[PDB]
């Protein structure tokens, strides 16, 4: 039994490579040889050794012609490029054996092409036909490619979300890139050239692990023709794969509902404990049934719910979840997804405010109605899986897909007189929805700056009972939980002197006050000039700090405080307060060797103006060698430009 921990069950990649290895190895000699998952792995078992399956891939591995007319991926297409070209000729000018396969199925696809006769590429009608003809003229060994690539139908194509729009991505196809890779031997992985969702220092030519993609579009194979239509209602209707729902942002984290929205597909993928062979996992990729019983199953969480009723069958332990995601773009990525459960959340007790006027009933009591089209009953869909979402996961992100799908709903539903005849006013909802909702305001980034702390503890572990470890759960114990009521300068500065006694316990001189979210000069000053909203602040820190915090939510920031109201005191005392090590980045005469706050500071601070006067005079002379407010505004993380913009003034 050979462990292939190059592959791990994530990426989508990862999969497909894992049942590519599997595919190969079965149909070329080893046919009953079996695949399972185990040890964050994929495990195989076969008369194969790792030397005798590297010489196999080396040496004797034929790759399946993946060449598909139906795009521009035979060869032969009016809009390319020379390297394509170049790959295709050298291809066809083979006589090994190893390419025999290669060179039948390109001049077999040719023909074909030539048979249409085209201008510069043939029409849906004419992709149906040119299908027809392929499916006529290939061979066995090619025609999985044309079963996992395209589709036969019998009023409109449509293309299987798992190879994008056919195989093919925008006007160009991956084919070609195939066909290069091989010799050296788009929608691929996010692992590899993902959108933003980690820390940076990344950069490549468009680079990815050459055999990883290989084995991926032989894996993608064994996903098969019986992805027929729902026979359901009346008219032409969804067509998808096995498995195949659209995505719900559960658990997403590192996702943004402006790639939730256009979502292509989302794909469940089948993890199971013993080894199985071929044409078992031939069956389950081809079935996989959760297709049924006339509220279908349009998006994830129904299949998530049938999970639960083991609607989806034993023996598959676990089904990872991947979501076709539009990153903002012309692209869409296999994002992987990780897993949340329905249980009790205080966010979710906001539902409670649709279910007002029975609301949410008589829109889903509407939303059946055949004369609204498919469009309603799978938002419908989608609000519901929203829903579950906020509730399985209280993230700020959720709660903004629920409105978001109840404001598509909306504009839907003003566009229909007859529906809007069918559903009450809507009742009231509570401010707590906004509050919860996005924010991004100067009290949303002072906000975001105060909780988005990172030298290890975050902010929560002072707001709640929280412990870096567990992030999102009843976590263990870590105890400066020393936050208030009210206004917010009192409470900011007793974190601060916790702070200071966590630091000194741990002995860290340099104080742990640097956050990764930050707020900005104008958002300090809107502080500080007595006009920003203190209780806003204090909540929506609160709120931000529960949670494991995403990568970044889409900032869209307003304009700064500043009209012959901005003081000097603030820039004269943040020296001695930002973290140590970013002070020393700092021009700063202060010290650079790492401090606990000088031992008075903070009391005279709260001490008054008198207070104030006394610690702007220590200041001074430490330097050498009014209150509550200002020392609440020097707590707050702000990067280095800003003190550099005080040193020089």
């Amino acid at each position: 039994e050979i462990v292939l921990r190059g592959c791990a069950p994530t990426p989508l990649a990862a999969y497909l490579k894992a049942l590519g290895v599997l595919r190969l190895v079965c149909e070329q000699v080893d046919a009953t040889a079996k695949g399972w998952w185990q040890d964050e792995c994929f495990m195989l078992r076969t008369r194969l050794d790792d030397n005798d399956l590297r010489r196999f891939f080396i040496e004797d591995y034929r790759p399946t012609p993946m060449l598909s007319p139906w795009n521009g991926g035979s060869g032969f297409y009016r809009k390319g490029n020379e390297t394509a070209w170049s790959t295709l000729e050298k291809i066809i000018t083979t006589q090994a054996e190893r390419w025999r396969p290669f060179r039948d199925t390109a001049e077999v696809m040719a023909d074909a092409l030539e048979h249409l006769k085209l201008t510069e590429k043939p029409a849906e009608l004419d992709k149906r036909a040119l299908l027809a003809r392929l499916r006529a003229t290939l061979d066995d060994e090619f025609l999985p490619w044309l079963d996992a690539a395209v589709l036969l139908t019998d009023d409109k194509p449509d293309y299987p979300p798992l190879l994008g729009t056919g195989g093919n991505d925008g006007r160009l196809d991956f084919t070609s890139n195939y066909m290069q890779r091989l010799l050296e031997m788009g929608q691929f992985s996010p692992g590899a050239a993902g959108g933003p969702n980690s820390s940076t220092g990344f950069d490549s030519g468009a680079q990815v692990n050459i055999w990883d993609y290989v084995l991926m579009l032989e894996g993608a194979l064994l996903f098969a023709a019986t992805a027929t239509r729902r026979l359901e209602s009346a008219d032409p209707s969804a067509l998808s794969y096995p498995f195949t729902v659209r995505p719900s942002g559960g658990g997403s984290g590192a996702v943004a509902l402006g790639d939730e929205r256009p979502a292509r597909a989302e794909i469940w993928m089948p993890l199971w404990e013993r080894p199985a062979s071929l044409p078992e996992l031939r069956v389950l990729l081809g079935e996989g049934r959760v297709t049924l019983n006339g509220r279908l199953p349009r998006d994830g969480l129904d299949f998530a719910r049938a999970v639960a009723k083991l609607g989806t069958d034993r023996g598959v332990r676990a089904f990872q979840r991947y979501a076709f995601m539009m990153r903002s773009g012309k692209a869409y990525l296999a994002t992987p997804l990780n897993r949340f459960h329905v249980h009790r959340n205080p966010k979710a007790d906001l539902i409670d405010q649709l279910e007002r006027g029975d609301w949410l009933r008589r829109f889903r009591r509407a939303a059946r109605s055949t004369h609204a089209p498919a469009r309603l009953q799978g938002l419908a869909h989608r609000l519901d899986d929203a829903l579950f979402d906020l509730v399985r996961v209280a993230d700020p992100r959720r709660v903004q897909e629920v409105l978001k799908v109840l404001g598509e709903v909306q504009f839907y539903l003003a566009l229909s007189p007859s529906l809007r005849e069918q559903v009450r006013p809507v009742p009231r909802l509570d401010a707590h929805w906004v509050e919860a909702a996005r924010d991004d305001s100067h009290e949303f980034r002072v906000a975001a700056a105060l909780a988005g702390l990172d030298d290890g503890l975050p902010m929560g572990v002072h707001l709640a009972p929280i412990d870096p470890v567990k992030r999102n759960v009843w976590a263990p114990e870590s105890r400066l939980a020393v936050w208030g009521q009210g206004n917010l300068s009192d409470n900011l500065a007793q974190v601060l002197q916790r702070r200071l006694l966590t630091a000194s316990r741990t002995d860290l001189n340099d104080k742990p006050l640097s956050g990764r979210c930050p707020a900005d000069e104008g958002a300090v000053a809107a502080f500080l000039a007595g006009d920003a909203d203190e209780r806003r602040i204090a909540e929506l820190m609160a709120g931000l700090a529960c949670a494991r915090l995403p990568a970044r939510l889409p900032l869209r920031q307003r304009g700064a405080s500043e009209a012959s109201s901005l003081p000097m005191i603030y820039a004269l005392l943040k020296p001695l307060f930002v973290p140590d090590a970013q002070l020393r980045e700092a021009a700063v005469l202060t010290p650079d060797g790492c401090l606990p706050l000088p031992p008075a500071l903070p009391r005279l601070l709260r001490a008054g103006p008198a207070g104030v006067g006394r610690a702007v005079d220590l200041a001074r002379r430490r330097r050498r060698a009014d209150g509550g407010r200002l020392l609440a505004a020097l707590m707050i993380p702000v990067e280095i430009r800003v003190i550099k913009g005080f040193i020089k003034r």
